[PDB]
């Protein structure tokens, strides 16, 4: 079961509205909304969304295998070696938010401190001791982007796979030589940052100028969720407030995804008359180009919505019905729909790109979809003995080496349960730098923003003040 | 009682090394080290010093007066009004972490999200509906660096109070015209931008260029805490591990005053023969240029310690006894001492600068000096009724008019306790921008280091592992 | 008759290689090598070429044409007014090196130091009062590169025509308003500088996403200047030096290219067994990426000439027999030939980019083509009348309103013998820009570099010594 | 005789403002200013200055030898060792214009396109070929600013004899050991670009924090050239435009020197009465901060010319009398004056900084004031014979190794009646950088602007026209 068909299964239940199912529905950890920081629903005045991996949540594993197939075609018609057509994407690899490490060909899971919590090199883990040799620290300058890049969106997954992949290949066949910061093949070498450089521009290509998108759109059913759900909760925001997309998408693709995501024989609710989804938003904005967008953006423009097409100028006028938008910057959503930053609940996937930006930038409050978390949450209480047993002993060690060696048991018997790089959250009793930012930087997360359905209009999400040591 | 006061009188007490004295004295707040993350003291090998506000604590409010009297004195030399002198520093305004923007002269107290809690102009408060018509989302864009200055340092405490006086001044003198970015005098307009730049280069030069070190060291007993217990906790700091300072000033200067806090008549202990302060150090590193210094850093240079002025060339040799070092950068330390970073505890009082820095380039571990603590806990025990009573506030309204200007009521009153610009660490329930980064990036913190004398060799000091909501 | 009509020309000439041939050959004009700076044909020890407009010379107007063509299309397909269709390429107009003011929509012919010779705005010639409106000082700040874009390449002539066509389209068209930075319809604002960005956009993607190599390639014989001559020069040059290629292009077009202007059914001479064309080169370099070329450059990297695919890896080897190179630097090439700056002659067509760099970079010595020369020399012998009276004129007015007037008729009907923006070189009296740089940075020009044919082998190219004029 | 015995020479005489008088004395070469450009006089509306070495001419070598002096000075308080003390300065071995290599610690002189003419290390001036071990190409990259420091300013002419001073010192002093990159000392390296950077950081204190300005003051008469004409020149200046100061010397330090300039007991011609100088200027502006002046600038302030010191306040107000102006930009100027760019004529020293910047950036016409012509002049003439041979034996070897060892011979003599490192203006027959770019960017230049009062107010300045090689 991926989290894409916990997230399909609980789409195909209709919604019961009775007030007593509701808050019965929001007891369960799969359908509540989780609180980082207070949040009163009743002073939101705009709902805003990105599109892809929050309206659009593309289907686990099979979004990501296509993905990763494409990309190592792309990389064999630049030149790379027929043995990567051999190659078939493993969901049971990659946990998102990793580290490549260009110098040296790993992939690091880190805290937030950039403290090393796991290091693969291909597909063999590196254990502590060895880790020492490259990492005398156990320890990474995250923020050095020249030598290391953060795999931490939905679309980095088959990357991080294909970048392990890679490393095993040339690592294992015998034309290559390999050598500390990349393969030598006579008068040829390879860097690990080269190699790294061209599956960037593989995914890049394969996203902007390849097939990806046209392979989607022909076979929605096999690639995104659908729920009927959609429309009734996004009329039901509309009803208290102002609803927005803000996507780095296309009109064009943005259509397409959109009109697939509004196909049922009614509207909001079953027996009602369809409305296209256009209907839902009053204001669309594509080509965003977030983060930019949340700083001087680019020039506003007018969509041309018959052919696709921009029409010729910046766009001066009001907000005008039927008007798609284009570029522009978030003071556009901010002036066209009255709106204050903290009047605006903003809704997307991506907690560097989009959440932290517009809180940061613009003191917008925050809503993360963590498409992972569908499935997550079935790990965690599964396996809440395991993690009580981790505390426990890290309670008895602190107290005072067969109990260090029973953490390390306990941790990597925890962690295999999520997959080969564990939770996106932690390595055992350790924090990941990804989970760290989500309650630095998400005001409210879930599994799905599908959720809010299950709270009434004007709900008070709560979370603990935070005391100081001192204060405690 | 100035937080100095009390960091002095516990200087003027003799150590009691009695193992249950110590265990006993390390239960008082006033005495004991807060612990934000987990650390073994067992596994430090290098204990890290700055000099000024963490070793050399300044005495309140005498340091901060002088510094105001010698900023006031150069603006009026440079063609400032003769009314400056009549201004007199009071250290009931400012606290510390202040934001002043520059584009309409106010000093702001931020939470960590730009929120605004404190707005005043000049000494005139200005309430929240009125602080909306310049702060429309009651937020700042706080990396706005253009824009906003963030008054973080002890050292900028006297412009702190006087950045309010010039602005009261200003608007009171029947000569200006007060606009919405500055003064009006008919053909002279003085942005505050202006303003703060001539407030911010003098107190630069009263630094650097004027008599401020001169005044200070001609009074040492007058400006400097002085406590016969910092030579015991470095000496035994150094059975243990290597000791280092590495500190912004100068050698002349440096000298005089670690000079003076080692001249008492024995050494670590009483009856002991005094030995210079430079034996207590494995290595001494002056003009270190923080925050630089954790980065590339600058040339590494000796000191001629007869003369006061560097040798001629970039010294290559290696650690030497007797050495002192000028530049360089954090890797000199690491290399001349065989430490890696999670190796050194780092002692400090720059939250920015120093602490933030060596944490996140270098993976130091962190103790931050807060010499305002040593009477903010004071406050805090005393009124904790007030806080206690405001919690509860916060939560009966929640379950759910006269209970909001309650809140607000007792808020102010709490604040009031501490100052007119209210604790370093929040204002009522919401925490300042100044406490979130002391959580972030000070593992441990006290009103003083030498609280670490309270604690044997190989403490653990605990703090609580922190889980996401999900998880709780 | 177009300049390539009388390159095309000599071009169809076999050499005649009698020595008392080749003296009597090289007076004329049009086969002259022109001198700017003296130069020991002797010591030239490499000779490095650019491909595009050195070696292989685009047919004029036939190959402008077809980009203008293809870049009218991208900008309709884009969503630009279908009357862009009715435009056809007019050689009259354009000449190189214009500036296009994005401000105020102009083309700009202006001398070394910015002083205005002519202004166009769309089609009209605007007079030298009118133009003191929008330039006070009739003067601009050249490197202001946000506003002004200098039009220095042969690949720009297209967009050169097509920048006025489209400011005198929109200014004819009742659907737009006239402002003075663009054209208003309702609520869209079209500023010039936003059409200058989709024109360059648009040449960008006809070049390097679009149909132009493939037309190009599909009738060489329409496009391309092909010339029995040019293996001859090779060949003697690798004689007496080394000889390489330094191109922006990839390999398969410059494959398709070179493989076209060597397709003779002989070699160097009538009678001799053709060659292929990467046996004329001890060095052939693609993708060479100038500017940057003469800077840091790329990695150098191999390609695969059967795949025309990169190969794996940056290339670490020496130079090797039927090897072909992929980006690098300007190092590479004096390190696998053993060449210092001067010894190198390269020899290119773009005066800014590649000339202006090598000398000012690398020190490499020069010669510049300049196609425009072939017809532009025509003019200038055949209306040297013109011009005699014009310095005649300026003279008689100097020792001292009719002759004002006077100069002004001359200066005009002799600038319209070149076209609508006169010489490349010259208005009038006046020295263009361009005229300046090539003066500056062009050791030799010519036509064509087939010119150096009628040399000897270690001819000394000679100039008259500059002298101050205090030492004059 | 130094240039400025020249200068106070002809200072010394009285204007003879007979018409045919001062036709014959700008026959003179000494009084003439020289042409590389039109300007037609009559079309100058506005006249400006720069205050050092063009209205404030300072006494050679006496002002150089001052600089000399403190600078050396400086450096021994800062550590260089006490032998520094027994430098002089001697003015026959700097040229301005010279190149600080920083790798290699050589002095180069240069011409236009970064070939060497001249090397010398301390004082060993280095042949040819073993100038080629360092300077394979005898070509240097000079816009490599972090490597190579161009001397141009004749507040270099101190700088350039004391860095050959000190490579000479420690080269052959025996306590240190001579690398390629510098000097090492057992554990010290000081490299030549950490020894460079000492010396332009104390020629730079010396300037704003030493006693260069006090000592310069305290003795006008021996540091200062006065001449009586000068009133008389500015006052017809201001007959026909209007004349301005741009100077980057604050107001105390201009007071005192104008004062000094003005200093006769009549106003512009004997027998007028005396005028204070600043009613010799329409507009008075100090604290330039050219070259940004050009660009940005500054603010504009107001100097309280009672306490010279700055008033509080942007200034905004118009053009008043008696209004002293600081900061601001060239647009100030412009904007005050109501001139265009072609209408001033901007006259300074300064051929990088001011003229070049000022002709680029603004299209002001441009006077530079040369100091080292007065000098240069008399040998030119005097060795004009030498010239001659040189020439001659160019163009015999030209047409056809005993004459290339005669061209070095007499190259040689000629280079030494100018001083150690030849003419500013070449080496032998080759010109230097600094001759390139007075060419190209002084339209008109002279050894002092004083030459202007021996043409009428309406001369037409005149220069042949360039023709390129193809045109002649």
């Amino acid at each position: 079961t991926s989290w894409s068909d916990r997230l399909q299964n609980a789409a195909d239940m209709p919604a019961n509205m009775d007030k007593h199912a509701l808050k019965k529905y929001r007891r369960e950890a799969y359908h509540r909304v989780f609180v980082n920081r207070s949040l009163a629903m009743e002073k939101i005045k705009c709902f805003g969304f990105d599109m892809d991996y929050t309206l659009a949540v593309y289907k686990s594993p099979e979004y990501e295998s296509l993905g990763f197939e494409l990309t190592v075609e792309r990389l064999v018609s630049i030149g790379y070696p027929q043995e990567l057509l051999s190659f078939a994407y493993d969901s049971t690899f990659p946990t998102r938010g990793l580290v490549f490490d260009t110098l040296y060909g790993n992939l690091l899971k880190v805290d937030a401190y950039g403290n090393l919590l796991v290091c693969a090199h291909g597909f063999n883990f590196i254990r502590g001791p060895e880790t020492r040799e490259q990492y005398p620290n156990k320890f990474i300058q995250r923020d050095d982007t020249e030598r290391f890049y953060i795999l931490n969106t939905l679309f980095n997954l088959p990357e991080t796979y294909l970048l392990a992949c890679l490393v095993d290949f040339f690592t294992n066949c015998p034309r290559y030589t390999s050598c500390e910061t990349g393969f030598k093949d006579g008068d040829l070498f390879m860097s690990y940052r080269s190699m790294f450089q061209d599956v960037r521009d593989a995914v890049d290509w394969v996203h902007y100028k390849g097939s990806l998108k046209e392979k989607t759109v022909e076979n929605l059913e096999k690639y995104v969720v659908k729920d009927g759900k959609l429309p009734l909760l996004l009329s039901r925001m509309k009803e208290v407030g102002k609803v927005f997309l803000a996507t780095n998408s296309d009109y064009k693709y943005t259509d397409k995804i959109m009109t697939y995501l509004f196909d049922f024989p009614h509207g909001p609710k079953p027996g009602s008359s369809h409305r296209p989804w256009q209907s839902y938003f009053d204001l669309i904005l594509v080509d965003a180009r977030k983060p930019l967008f949340f700083g001087e953006g680019t020039v506003l423009r007018q969509v041309d919505t018959k052919t696709g097409k921009l029409k010729i100028g910046t766009y001066t006028g009001p907000l005008q019905h039927g008007i798609v938008y284009s570029g522009g910057s978030s003071d556009t959503i901010c002036d066209l729909l009255g709106a204050k930053g903290k009047d605006i609940l903003y809704i997307g996937d991506h907690i560097f790109g989009d959440i932290l930006k517009s809180k940061k930038r613009q003191g917008w409050q925050t809503f993360l979809v963590i498409p992972e978390l569908a499935q997550e949450l079935h790990v965690w209480t599964d396996k809440s003995s395991l993690f009580e047993e981790l505390q426990s002993l890290d309670i008895f060690l602190a107290e005072l080496s067969s109990i260090q060696r029973r953490i390390k048991k306990v941790t990597h018997d925890m962690d295999m349960c999520y997959g080969m790089m564990g939770s996106l959250f932690r390595s055992g009793s350790r924090q990941t730098l990804f989970a760290s930012q989500v309650m630095r930087y998400a005001d409210l997360y879930a599994a799905s923003f599908i959720n809010l359905l299950y709270y009434p209009f004007s709900y008070l999400f709560r979370a603990a003040h935070v005391l100081m040591p001192h204060e405690s």
